[PDB]
């Protein structure tokens, strides 16, 4: 019973030392292809098991860290989860202030937990193993539970043997003993033990991180070969195609497509299109397309035809950011030899055309450091004066203020608008506009206020009725699996009482269900 003393007990966190003190040949560890070594491997792999789910593959976001704490660290229970004290713990783990926990502060956190208890399940087991290994030698010769130089040498020899080079002249061993002797007591305290384990883990990470990031046994040629045999089997092994494809990053899928094409001179996309059936074909082909390529193809689909798919166009042009939109524009010009803006102008008209065009330019101001309070208030009052206060609506003013301002500024703008208008921004949109413009504005504002909640809503909408709107469900499951899918699951389960996993289960069956569930990631 102690989560209440977990966001606080974490001191001033203060690799050079790792590879400098007792350097191990970079060629030695690169030509490099035991309970404590198993524990270190578990500690290092658990981090990447979550850091690579979304965004930066090497740092944890709040969602990823919450998932990790919940899955791998149920040892502490208390009042289940929280949101203020957990935010405090996330901010105390963030020594860099990048709003993300990287591997170094993750190691700081693990060291702090280990010092605490020094008085799934894998990682808890690794912590118990660290404590047990340290105190088996500490409580031997010399001070009780204080590593004496002799017992330190024994523990370093027959507990972590892999990291010791082939030759360990007594001079280098004593040099390492001295380097470890930070507190200058001639022995080793449990804190020095934890800092040494942190240095080893960070070395292992630098090996993993950067190059040879296939340390997760990722071989693109192996996957290409397995899926080629899965195509070339009786009735097609769709299970293996899914199990593999839908469990690699978009980049890993690019590498696998390249490997397949080099091995068979047939593009993986074409092979799986000619060898796949229906919605599973749609999921897989969307998963093969790179993000920008997928989005550009979806925009084209929504526009290419007699009419227009307002809903999908709206979703994509209102949920994509400036960088995403620039990449999408250029990929569009490549793929279809025409500008996305040109097709947007040719397929829509009026204020809806204006709003779509404006948003698609990806020229929204970037999130600034200063809060422009006077501008927040001026913009809220301008929105009120142009919409609810008057007869009619000044659509150009709304367009300007909602496409050009940043997102946090606009969130403040909306909370201020709530101070002048009795109807909030969504309600005011419903009251002042109609049709495609109204739907676009509702989407834009939902994206500006809470994008994971927005996608959780679109998913509930796709799955609540008779059957499914597989197009939308699939596009959200594909496009948000490596971005904010964890927060999407969080909001979905907050609002609708059941996990997105559960609604996927209930609405789709078969291998298509399994592909969607994999892209989901798990329950809740
Ligand atoms: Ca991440
Ligand atoms: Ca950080
Ligand atoms: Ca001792
Ligand atoms: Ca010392
Ligand atoms: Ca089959
Ligand atoms: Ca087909
Ligand atoms: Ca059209
Ligand atoms: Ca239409
Ligand atoms: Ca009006
Ligand atoms: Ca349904």
């Amino acid at each position: 019973e102690t989560f209440s003393d977990l966001w606080k007990l974490l001191p001033e966190n203060n690799p050079s030392q790792a590879m400098d003190d007792l350097m191990l040949s970079p060629d030695d560890i690169e030509q490099w292809f035991c309970p404590l070594e198993k524990a270190l491997d578990v500690m290092v792999s658990t981090f990447h098991k979550y850091s690579g789910k979304e965004g930066d593959k090497f740092k944890l976001n709040k969602s990823e860290l919450k998932e990790l704490l919940t899955r791998e660290l149920p040892s502490f229970l208390g009042k289940r989860t929280d949101e203020a004290a957990f935010q405090k713990l996330m901010s105390n783990l963030d020594s860099n202030r990048d709003n993300e926990v990287d591997f170094q502060e993750y190691c700081v956190f693990l060291s702090c937990i280990a010092m605490m208890c020094n008085e799934a399940c894998p990682l808890e087991k690794a912590l118990d193993v660290m404590v047990s290994t340290f105190h088996k030698y500490s409580g031997k010769e010399g001070d009780k539970f204080k590593l004496n130089k002799s017992e330190l040498k024994e523990l370093l020899t027959r507990e972590l043997p892999s990291f010791l080079g082939k030759r360990t002249d007594e001079a280098a061993f004593q040099k390492l003993m001295s380097n470890l002797d930070s507190n200058r007591d001639n022995e080793v305290d449990f804190q020095e033990y934890c800092v040494f384990l942190s240095c080893i883990a960070m070395m292992c990470n630098e090996f993993f991180e950067g190059f040879t990031s296939a340390y997760t046994n990722f071989d693109a040629e192996r996957d290409a070969l397995n899926i080629e045999t899965a195509i070339k089997t009786k009735g097609v092994d769709e299970v293996t195609i899914v199990n593999i494809l839908t469990n690699r990053s978009n980049e890993q899928r690019q590498d696998i497509a390249f490997a397949y094409q080099r091995r068979t001179k047939k593009e993986l996309a074409s092979a799986l299109k000619s060898a796949l059936s229906g919605h599973l074909e749609t999921v897989i082909l969307g998963l093969l397309k790179t993000p920008a390529q997928y989005d550009a193809s979806e925009l084209k689909a929504s526009m290419k035809g007699l009419g227009t798919d307002e809903d999908s166009l709206i979703e994509i042009i209102c949920s994509r950011t400036n960088q995403e939109l620039q990449e999408i524009n250029r990929v569009y010009k490549e793929m279809y030899k025409t500008d996305l803006e040109k097709d947007i102008i040719s397929d829509t008209s009026g204020d809806f055309r204006k709003l779509m065009v404006a948003l698609a330019k990806g020229r929204r101001a970037e999130d600034g450091s200063v809060i422009d309070y006077e501008l927040i208030d001026q913009d809220a009052r301008d929105l009120y004066d142009a919409g609810v206060k008057r007869k009619g609506t000044d659509v150009p003013k709304w367009i300007s203020i909602m496409t050009e301002r940043s997102v946090p500024h606009l969130q403040k703008v909306f909370d201020r608008y709530k101070s002048y208008s009795p109807y909030d921004m969504l309600e005011s949109i419903r009251k002042e506009v109609k049709g495609d413009l109204e739907n676009a504005f509702l989407n834009l504002v939902q994206c500006i206020q809470n994008k994971p909640l927005y996608f959780a809503d679109r998913l509930y909408d796709s799955m609540k009725g008779k059957g499914t709107r597989d197009k939308v469900l699939i596009r959200i499951m594909v496009s948000r699996s490596e971005v904010d899918m964890l927060k999407i699951r969080s909001e979905f389960k907050r609002k609708y009482g059941k996990s997105l996993y559960y609604y996927i289960q209930q609405d789709t069956k078969g291998d298509y269900q399994k592909a969607l569930l994999y892209l989901c990631g798990g329950d809740d």
